[PDB]
């Protein structure tokens, strides 16, 4: 399968989630929807970004929460990038 790997910026994100309200295990739990990518909310449903940048796609875990991350088959493993909400972060 593919592993998990994480951001400068990600690290900053969760750290500002699990003080109002969030879980550690959760992150790697959710992978396996992650790399499926199952649920991602019905009215949400992930999406590419495209625009010079192919390899880059957000999701949304969480009825309120975005997760952008980057896959490398080059190795295959699942590098994250960001997560959180836009009234969280600000």
């Amino acid at each position: 399968m593919l592993t998990i790997e994480t951001s400068k910026k990600f690290d900053k994100d969760l750290k500002i989630l699990v003080k109002n309200g969030f879980d550690l295990k959760l992150l790697y739990k959710v992978v396996g929807n992650l790399a499926t990518e199952q649920p991602l909310a019905p009215k949400y449903k992930d999406h590419p970004l495209k625009g010079g940048l192919k390899d880059f796609r957000e999701c949304h875990l969480k009825p309120d929460l975005l997760l952008v991350y980057q896959i490398k088959k080059q190795e295959n493993t699942l590098f994250l990038v960001r997560l959180g909400s836009h009234s969280e972060l600000f």
